[PDB]
């Protein structure tokens, strides 16, 4: 019965995508930001300019008070609420209702995007990162205790204005061709993964693998970009600058701030390299790899002037808190989060981004020596 979660989700592109669901008796109806990135759920509950409807805690006779507050802040954005409980069920979803803890968004910050459609966050993390603490249990593991929705779910992200799916409690294979290849989820927090090398258009970046993991490594679906430390940053960025010398782009291209623009239809997407992370596997000294095209880090984004050439944004930005494996990472993977083995599957999506040339591919098996030495502590 997974068909009927096919296609569940939407969104507009770098907005974020979201799925359908009900909180309260009698059921209102929000749509919810899914986030691979936190563990708290929490929707608007109280008026805002962005909002278009919110959570009605008066309205609703199975609402319970936590009389608790809670505040989270993100990398970017940050709201704050009051705790209670509630029921909530997902239409295109599971046929189930569970009791879930509800964080009733009274305040917030450059949180809520103006014309997104969402009105709250589903964060499908663990426990250990949840707000206040970890004894506030995420929706996911109610999910689970209450029902007997398998341990798992996946997610299919599409390109283009956006949608996709998320498939709860199994693996649709429908959305898929070729093999999964999975990788350890080194520690039930975030979706914590380890990067064992990294090749740009086929070349080693050659740094310590330790480099792509600190301080940790992290699968995302709530944060747009693919986000790297520092060190591995700058060195992705002048691989790419040079690979794409044969044209000028404005340096806060390179920023993420300033668009670049082609005239419709002549983006030169050869002169951009693809990247290929590995990821450690399964078995002893045993890798694979993800390769991610150019159409994946070069978001395209609404032409400010006459909309009359196809522009992009730099979708690979900086990060002092580790490498975040964002949306435009996924898309065009299917992505198994397969909690039940704490693993990560990995498979080319249906919905896969199409070049002329080259292909998005997951690809082992690899041999990686010493695997273990490229985990940060
Ligand atoms: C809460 C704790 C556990 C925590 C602290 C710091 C970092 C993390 C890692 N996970 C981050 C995600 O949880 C977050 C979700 C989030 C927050 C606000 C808006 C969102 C999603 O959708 C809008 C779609 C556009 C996304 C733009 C984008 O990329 N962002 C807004 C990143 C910068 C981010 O901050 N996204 C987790």
């Amino acid at each position: 019965s997974f068909v009927e979660m096919v296609d569940n989700l939407r969104g507009k592109s770098g907005q974020g995508y979201y799925v359908e669901m009900t909180v309260g008796s009698p059921p209102q109806t929000l749509n919810i930001l899914v986030d691979t990135g936190s563990s708290n759920f929490a929707v608007g509950a109280a008026p805002h300019p962005f909002l278009h409807r919110y959570y009605q805690r008066q309205l609703s006779s199975t609402y319970r008070d936590l009389r608790k507050g809670v505040y989270v802040p993100y990398t970017q954005g940050k709201w704050e609420g009051e705790l209670g409980t509630d029921l909530v069920s997902i239409p295109h979803g599971p046929n189930v209702t569970v009791r879930a803890n509800i964080a009733a968004i009274t305040e917030s910050d450059k949180f809520f995007i103006n014309g997104s459609n969402w009105e709250g966050i589903l964060g499908l993390a663990y426990a250990e990162i949840a707000r206040p603490d970890d004894s506030l249990e995420p929706f996911f593991d109610s999910l689970v205790k209450q029902t007997h929705v398998p341990n798992l779910f996946s997610l299919q992200l599409c390109g283009a204005s956006v949608g996709g799916s998320m498939i709860i409690g199994g693996i649709d294979h429908s959305l898929y061709t070729g093999s999964l290849w999975y990788t350890p989820i080194r520690r039930e927090w975030y979706y914590e993964v380890i990067i064992v090398r990294v090749e740009i258009n086929g070349q080693d970046l050659k740094m310590d693998c330790k480099e792509y993991n600190y301080d940790k490594s992290i699968v995302d679906s709530g944060t747009t970009n693919l986000r790297l430390p520092k060190k591995v940053f700058e060195a992705a960025v002048k691989s790419i600058k040079a690979a794409s010398s044969t044209e000028k782009f404005p340096d806060g291209f390179w920023l993420g701030e300033q668009l670049v623009c082609w005239q419709a239809g002549t983006t030169p997407w050869n002169i951009f390299p693809v990247i290929s992370l590995y990821l450690m596997g399964e078995v002893t000294n045993q890798s694979f790899r993800i390769t991610i095209l150019p159409q994946q880090y070069l978001r395209p984004v609404e032409d400010v002037a006459t909309s009359q050439d196809d522009c992009y944004k730099f979708a690979i930005s900086q990060s002092s808190t580790g490498t975040v494996m964002g949306a435009v990472i996924m898309e065009g993977f299917y992505v198994v989060f397969d909690r039940a083995r704490k693993r990560i599957g990995f498979a080319v999506s249906a919905c896969h981004v199409h070049d002329e040339f080259r292909t998005a591919a997951v690809e082992g098996p690899f041999v990686t020596l010493d695997m273990e030495d490229c985990g940060y502590n």
